[PDB]
């Protein structure tokens, strides 16, 4: 019913990653499998001027592990922002969640 309440330094990060993701969604199912994935980091390590490596199957599962939380081979736009959340905390990006005592 409600949304959090996120810093705006942190939404500045997670608009570009947005454009990113349809970018490489063609088939428009929402999810980047292992294969959507492959491009797409060659793409998201650009945003830090990487030398842009290009893994396989295998280094993409590692990757996906740590963005998708169902680890089924597929990062929807909520599970790829979250990703770059991760980094935005250390890259000096403060960032806020609703976050109650379990």
């Amino acid at each position: 019913s409600s949304k959090p309440k996120y810093n705006p330094e942190v939404e500045a990060k997670l608009d570009v990653a947005r454009r990113l993701f349809k970018r490489y969604d063609k088939d428009g199912s929402g999810q980047l499998q292992d294969d959507e994935i492959a491009g797409l980091l060659k793409d998201t390590y650009a945003e830090m001027g990487m030398s842009n490596f290009t893994p396989t199957k295998e280094d993409v599962k590692i990757w996906l592990q740590m963005a998708d939380t169902n680890s089924d081979g597929s990062v929807s736009l909520e599970e790829y922002e979250d990703l770059i959340i991760k980094s935005l905390q250390k890259a000096g990006i403060r960032v806020e969640k609703q976050s109650l005592v379990f």
